[PDB]
C-alpha cells in the first residue's frame, strides 16, 4: 500500500476546487465585480500546473474562461491575473515542492503536498487561502 520514490517532486498535474478562505474579502479588494465573486466561490473551477525542466505552464478555469500562462523558473517573465493584468516578476523554487513570487504587495506562497494543492497569497492587511486537490 503507498509506493513512491524521488529526490524532487512533479508538478505536473490537474486539480479541482476543494476550499476556500478570504475569497470575498480579496476578490472585493482587488475590484473585482459582484458576479465574478458570487460564481467564483458558487462553482467550483478547475487548475492545471505544469512542469517543463526550466519552462512551467499554468491553467486557471474559472466556469467557462480559460486564461493560460507561461514563465521560466529563475528568469523575469510576465504573468496575467484574472482581470488581465500583465505585470512582470520572477518565481523561485525553495527546493521543497512550492514556489514563491511577488509581484508590488501581493506574495504568493504555493506549495504541493502530493496529491494536494496548497496555496496562500497576502495582499497587504488581507490573507486569501485556495486549497485544491487532483483529478
Ligand atoms: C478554480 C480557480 C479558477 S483555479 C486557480 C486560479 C488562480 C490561481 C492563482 C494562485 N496563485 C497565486 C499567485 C497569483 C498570481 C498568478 C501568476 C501566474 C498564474 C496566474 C496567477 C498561483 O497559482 N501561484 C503560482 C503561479 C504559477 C506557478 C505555480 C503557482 C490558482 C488556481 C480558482 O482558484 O478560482
Amino acid at each position: 500500500h503507498h509506493h513512491h520514490h524521488h529526490v524532487a517532486m512533479s508538478f505536473s498535474g490537474k486539480y479541482q476546487l476543494q476550499s476556500q478562505e478570504n475569497f470575498e474579502a480579496f476578490m472585493k479588494a482587488i475590484g473585482l465585480p459582484e458576479e465574478l465573486i458570487q460564481k467564483g466561490k458558487d462553482i467550483k473551477g478547475v487548475s492545471e500546473i505544469v512542469q517543463n525542466g526550466k519552462h512551467f505552464k499554468f491553467t486557471i478555469t474559472a466556469g467557462s474562461k480559460v486564461i493560460q500562462n507561461e514563465f521560466t523558473v529563475g528568469e523575469e517573465c510576465e504573468l496575467e491575473t484574472m482581470t488581465g493584468e500583465k505585470v512582470k516578476t520572477v518565481v523561485q523554487l525553495e527546493g521543497d515542492n512550492k514556489l514563491v513570487t511577488t509581484f508590488k504587495n501581493i506574495k504568493s506562497v504555493t506549495e504541493l503536498n502530493g496529491d494536494i494543492i496548497t496555496n496562500t497569497m497576502t495582499l497587504g492587511d488581507i490573507v486569501f487561502k485556495r486549497i485544491s486537490k487532483r483529478i
